[PDB]
This record gives C-alpha cells, sequence and structure tokens, in this order.
C-alpha cells in the first residue's frame, strides 16, 4: 500500500491537500442546516477517497465507515471553525450561532460542541493534528461493526489498523518536531484521541435527537 | 498526583471490585422479562461495588460529591460493559455476565435489540484477545473512562476539569511506563496506547446504543449511594 510508506511530513501533506473547502449557508434552523450538510457530505465523500488507505478497502467498507463516520466529522470541522470565537459555533462564516440560537430546535448539543471547541482551544489544537484527527474517525468509528467474517475482512480490518498506526506516528512525529518532550508526546496524543470519545457521544446523542445518508453512500461512491 | 507509575498501578490493583454471582437456578429458559430482571438485579448489585471502587480511584474524591455523581452517571454503563469484556475475554463466542451466567450470542435475542450490543460486546472481547490486554492495562483504561466520559460536560469548574486533566495524565504516563517495563519499543509504545484509547470510542458507542435500546423498551440514586457510602462501616 502507498499509504504505509509515506513519512510523517507527506502524510500531513496529502491530508493538508484533501481537505474540503468551507461553505456558505444559502444566502428556518433545520433547512439552513440540512442544505448547508447536504453540500458539504458531497466534499466528504471525495475528501474521504484521498485520506491514505481509505480506497484500498472495498466499495461496501468505504460505505460503512463514511455511515458511521458522517456526522462525527462533520462536528469536529465544526468545532474547528468555531474555535477562535469563543460562545459561539461558526457553521458557515455567514451562519454564527450562540447559545441562544440553540434552543429553536438542540442546546444539549450546541452545549457539547461549544465544550469541545474550548478543549481545542485551551490544547492550542493545530490544523496538522486536526486533519489526522478527522482521518482518525473516518477509519476507527466504523471498524468494530464489520458484518463479515470472511479472509477479505480480516485483512481490511487489519489494513485500517495498520494506516491507524501510521496516522498515530504522525501525530507524533508534528509533536516531536514543535519540540515536546516524549512525555509531553505521549500525553498530548492520549488527550487528542480521548476528545474523540466525546465526538462520538454528541454524534449518538444527535441520531437520538433527529429519530440521514443511508448504506445513498454506495452510489455517491 | 504526587504517586509515581509503579504507585498508581498498585492502588488500581487494590480498589479492583470483587466478581458478583447472578440470582442463583432462575427458570431457565429465559423470557425477555426473566433475562431482563437478572441482568438488572446483577447490575444493581455491582454498582454498589463500582462506587466503592471510584472512591479509591486517585483524584476521584477530590471532587465536589455533584461531580462525581455526574462522572458516574456518565460511566457507569461503559464501566459494567468493559468489565464484562474484561471477563469474557477467556471465552471464546460467550458473555460471562457472571461465573454461573455465560451466555452465547443466541441468547441475546431473548430481548429485542439486544443482539447488536451482544455482536459488539464480543467484537471487543475479541479485539482484547488479539491484542494480548494486561490486567494493569485493563484497570487503568477503566479508571480512563470514569475521569474522562463526564468531564466535557459538566465557573472557576475550570480548577475541576484541569484536576482531572492532570489525574488522565497521570494514567497516560503509567500505561506508558507498563509498556515500556514489558519491553515494547517507543513506536510500539505510541502504537498500542493509541489503540487502547480508539477501543474506547467503541465502548462508548456501544453504551450509547445500550442506553437507546433501553428507553425504546439516575443521578439521584447515584448521589443517595455516594451520600450512604459516607455512613457505610
Ligand atoms: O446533532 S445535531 O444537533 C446536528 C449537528 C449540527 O446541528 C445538526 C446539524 C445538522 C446536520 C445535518 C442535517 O441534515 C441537519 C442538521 C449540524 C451540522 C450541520 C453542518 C455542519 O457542518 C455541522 C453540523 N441534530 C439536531 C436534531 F437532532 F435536533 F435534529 C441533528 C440533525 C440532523 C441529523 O441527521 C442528526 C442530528
Ligand atoms: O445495553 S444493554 O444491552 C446492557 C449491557 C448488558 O446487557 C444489558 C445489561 C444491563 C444493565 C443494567 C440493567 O439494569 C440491566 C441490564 C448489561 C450488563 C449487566 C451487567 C454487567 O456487569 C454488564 C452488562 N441494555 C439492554 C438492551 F440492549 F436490551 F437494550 C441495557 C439495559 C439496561 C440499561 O439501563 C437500565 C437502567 C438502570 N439504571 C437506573 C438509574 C441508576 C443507574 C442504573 C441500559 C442498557
Ligand atoms: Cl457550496
Amino acid at each position: 500500500s502507498l499509504a504505509l510508506s509515506l513519512t510523517a511530513d507527506q502524510m500531513v501533506s496529502a491530508l493538508l491537500d484533501a481537505e474540503p473547502p468551507i461553505l456558505y449557508s444559502e444566502y428556518s434552523m433545520m433547512g439552513l442546516l440540512t442544505n448547508l450538510a447536504d453540500r458539504e457530505l458531497v466534499h466528504m465523500i471525495n475528501w474521504a477517497k484521498r485520506v491514505p488507505g481509505f480506497v484500498d478497502l472495498t466499495s461496501h467498507d468505504q460505505v460503512h465507515l463514511l455511515e458511521c463516520a458522517w456526522l462525527e466529522i462533520l462536528m469536529i470541522g465544526l468545532v474547528w471553525r468555531s474555535m477562535e470565537h469563543p460562545g459561539k459555533l461558526l457553521f458557515a462564516p455567514n451562519l454564527l450561532l450562540d447559545r441562544n440560537q440553540g434552543k429553536c430546535v438542540m442546546v444539549e448539543i450546541f452545549d457539547m460542541l461549544l465544550a469541545t471547541s474550548s478543549r481545542f482551544r485551551m490544547m492550542n489544537l493545530q490544523g496538522e493534528e486536526f486533519v489526522c484527527l478527522k482521518s482518525i474517525i473516518l477509519l476507527n468509528s466504523g471498524v468494530y461493526t464489520f458484518l463479515s467474517s470472511t479472509l477479505k475482512s480480516l485483512e481490511e480490518k487489519d489494513h485500517i489498523h495498520r494506516v491507524l498506526d501510521k496516522i498515530t506516528d504522525t501525530l507524533i512525529h508534528l509533536m516531536a518536531k514543535a519540540g515536546l518532550t516524549l512525555q509531553q508526546q505521549h500525553q498530548r496524543l492520549a488527550q487528542l484521541l480521548l476528545i474523540l470519545s466525546h465526538i462520538r457521544h454528541m454524534s449518538n446523542k444527535g441520531m437520538e435527537h433527529l429519530y440521514v445518508p443511508s448504506y445513498l453512500l454506495l452510489e455517491m461512491l
């Protein structure tokens, strides 16, 4: 696989190059957010195909990872955009919401997204770290619920775990490079991966409130 | 907070709760109601021991009573589930709820929506077996779930969060120490730390799905039990 041969610096360059653009909301809250999310999803599919290791998977496994990860990926993008806007969520440059506007439908999810944004600000999360985390969410979120037990599904799981190890090495490289001690490198890697557990929780609560792209995702692939 | 990695391991190993038995001789085969009854009874007894264990996790009693209950409210089902997965590791294809309650996949079907959670728990047990998860690593992970699960959903609140993040950094140092001691290279140490923490995201998912399936078919209880824990001889 090409992925497993990349250095830390090449993995970061590939992921930075694959970054989708920040979209605007069209010139009702759910309507505006659905329209924005629908446009972001088309870019997310094309971004996913550029994450090293992702296109080495079967179509079926690519769709499963996207089905499991799509809301977590929208949410980490939102939190990243909102970082320099304490108390607000920057859905788009023309759709900056504060807590009060959560009340429209959602306030609980808003509060959890605001807390994540604060955590990233407090940690001084870097763009190189952000693109690594977003790639981890894509590969990790669905890896434990692959249904099959064929030789091919075992090889797919193994491949995903190897790419996840490459992204871990990349995060450690970025931290070493910034001059963190070995202890600081391991502590910061832990703090970043522990935030992924909160993003999973926010995604699940989001869906609970709602009750979505179907296994739609295949055609789009 | 001033402890060594070696002392952190000793404290966590020493604080481990006991393994409980299921209610003896229930009517077998099970119905939906009688399985849910057995599991509710076991979980209710395990909760008393979880509170006692939580009070011995370094840093936990430094929090306010309100913040202790908030962490337990957020973490209790994840903690029951990682204990189940740990007990089940030496029983491929089965979940060891108790030494006298070993279930295979098919029994999950008795309760609607439970077979999906069973399958996810069996996959986690396989992942731990494949990684050769060690007891000293398991007690570290269980402590991380307690301190991490509720920390982001708690005001000069800021001091409590800072304290929890420092204790979490101490448990990370402890995990790395255990891996170093075992003879893993620096690369292997960081990869294994990442693989263990990435499984916590799947345990969170299983916990959320568990609750969703329940409501398809708490703070106050935990506060009384925590309050009452101060009155225990
Ligand atoms: O997620 S489960 O599969 C869940 C996993 C496994 O099996 C179920 C079960 C369990 C746990 C607790 C029980 O009371 C009964 C059963 C397990 C277990 C038991 C002992 C273990 O050592 C390890 C695991 N599940 C059912 C579904 F899948 F069918 F939907 C489910 C059931 C009940 C739930 O909460 C009940 C509210 C109780 N509160 C009330 C407020 C105060 C705090 C307590 C949440 C989810
Ligand atoms: Cl657009």
